[PDB]
């Protein structure tokens, strides 16, 4: 007989990617609010689940996932799903990465000038009716250091360079005509943290590594610092950001990206609620284009698998 | 006798100026907080006048300065000053021109920015402690129509182009040269109304004159459009500007400038509190950069126009 392949959607998405299967016949059963008791009591029939974020596909889920042959993440990362079963299992995994990368950088762009400009504080005061000027820092002719030059890390040095910044840039990977194209110099950490005026972090890191910007690099930094963050919480030591931004050496932290969200510890509370830390609630991939690209590469990615397994 | 040439400061201004004039032997009565009586009342025995703001140097003002030569103004503009009657007296006036563009230049962008992704309404919720995301605009891609290309308009035009913005330019004067140099189109007002999703206004206009952007012009707008404004308020048509965001064709307007700071009139009010709307209370110029820039022009074409006049 012909195989009627099967997919399960656990999470609330975009509906193109349901269309798109359902059009295709294929057998889609919708159960965005399934438990994680029932589904590892369905997963088992299905050649193919798609999840967003609520749903983890932990390694006893792939087990019980008899008939997994794909996992669609329709999201940038990959963060709730076991990777490593699912290579063992041969379940070809998909996702849409780099789809938000336009929207990560122009909020990067945002949270660095709302910090040395203290936009926020002022914005506060005008719609309370007080409009009381507050006097920040000019970006033009000082130095950014880029740690992190991938995807959104390239594309902030190009508009900080157009901004008249000077463009340092730090990768454990070879970036050195990377950066020479856009007009930026590679160099050691060391060299940026002492020369840079402005820290961008753009680094992918895990979750148990220890923080790239830790005690140390903070000891190495220029006095009045900005150090803007859209990458992730634990690439800083954020007890070492506390104690910096108290000794006053941290002009201001601009971040998307929390430890904790919302914060829970003594420390997170105390740096959430100083002046000199803007914090945005990890908005850097929320737009209207970015999601419609999530939604669609998710699906265009999830369709090309399928071909090559002769689904479709 | 040796003529010992007279300065009086009548506001507040950086010691870098009052410093300079000391240092040079002029004799300089520092008066930050005169009345305007007693203004008259002694403007007639001096050769210099220091203005910052609060004073207001009017046309009775200079025809009792019998013995005014040079009239300094320690700002960006001269709008305090009675620039025609002083030509007529052939009274040398002095400030900074253009001493704060890439302060305003970066104001511009991060209000942009933060228009497009309600960055105010995300900051506002994390302080709170409650970390919930909000979907904005991308700005990759679009079409940016800068209206009005002089030193902040161009400026604005080549860091939108490196942010992958198409950009458009309208000036009344020539600049069809000048645009194409950063990538960009000069084009008639129509055309960069009809195509921009963003539109940025960095105009010179007077008091009393029409403002550009009427409703002709709302009109022909795109649907969604983003308008920036670190120029004039008088530029735009508020109640238009009101008219069009409770229909909901503009998505936001993001400002330095009030027509009244704070707001009065009920409609004014009625924008200020508005969701759609972003604003800074007139920080454009409020770096310690820019400040210490307009300083330091202040001083160095005071002292050019008393080299002139012989006085040093
Ligand atoms: N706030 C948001 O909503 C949002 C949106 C999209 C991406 N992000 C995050 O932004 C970051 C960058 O994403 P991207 O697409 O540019 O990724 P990318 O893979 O293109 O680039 C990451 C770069 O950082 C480098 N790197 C890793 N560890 C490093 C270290 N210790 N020192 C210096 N460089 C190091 C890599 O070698 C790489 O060149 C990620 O952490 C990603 O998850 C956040
Ligand atoms: N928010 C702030 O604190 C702040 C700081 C600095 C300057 N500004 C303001 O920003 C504006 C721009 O300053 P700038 O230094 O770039 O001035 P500029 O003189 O260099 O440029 C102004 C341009 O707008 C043009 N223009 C005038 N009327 C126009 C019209 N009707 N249509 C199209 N173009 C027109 C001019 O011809 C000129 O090219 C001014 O209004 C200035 O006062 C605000």
């Amino acid at each position: 007989a012909i195989y009627t392949v099967k997919a399960l959607i656990t999470d609330p998405i975009d509906e193109i990617l349901i269309k798109t299967l359902r059009e295709k016949g294929i057998q889609v059963d919708y159960m965005p609010e399934i438990s994680k008791e029932e589904l590892l009591n369905i997963i088992g029939n299905y050649d193919i689940i798609v999840v967003r974020s609520r749903t983890k596909v932990t390694k006893d889920v792939i087990e019980k996932g008899k008939k997994l042959k794909i996992i669609a993440r329709a999201g940038i990362g990959l963060d709730n799903i076991d990777t490593e079963e699912a290579e063992k299992r041969n379940i070809k995994v998909v996702y849409a990465p780099g789809a938000s990368t336009d929207s990560a950088v122009e909020l990067t762009i945002g949270l660095m000038i709302a910090a040395a400009r203290k936009m926020y504080t002022s914005m506060a005061l005008a719609k309370s009716g007080i409009f009381k000027k507050i006097e920040g820092l000019e970006l033009a002719g000082k130095t950014i250091g880029i740690v992190g030059f991938g995807r959104i890390g390239t594309k902030v040095g190009i508009i900080a360079n157009a901004m008249g910044m000077k463009v340092l840039a730090y990768d454990i990977l070879d970036i050195r005509e990377k950066a020479e194209k856009i007009n930026a110099k590679a160099v050691s950490l060391e060299e940026l943290l002492k020369n840079s005026d402005v820290i961008s972090l753009h680094v992918t890191v895990s979750k148990d590594a220890k923080p790239i910007i830790d005690y140390p690099q903070f000891e190495l930094m220029k006095d009045n610092v900005i150090i803007v963050n859209t990458s992730r919480a634990v690439a800083v030591n954020g007890k070492a950001l506390l104690d910096y931004i108290k000794k006053g050496k941290v002009y201001a932290y601009a971040t998307d990206v929390f430890w904790n969200e919302p914060p829970k510890e003594e420390w997170e509370l105390e740096l959430l609620k100083h002046e000199r830390v803007i914090v945005t609630t990890h908005i850097g991939a929320q737009t209207k284009e970015a999601q419609k690209r999530v939604a669609e590469m998710t699906t265009q990615n999830l369709l090309n698998a399928m071909k090559e397994l002769g689904m479709i």
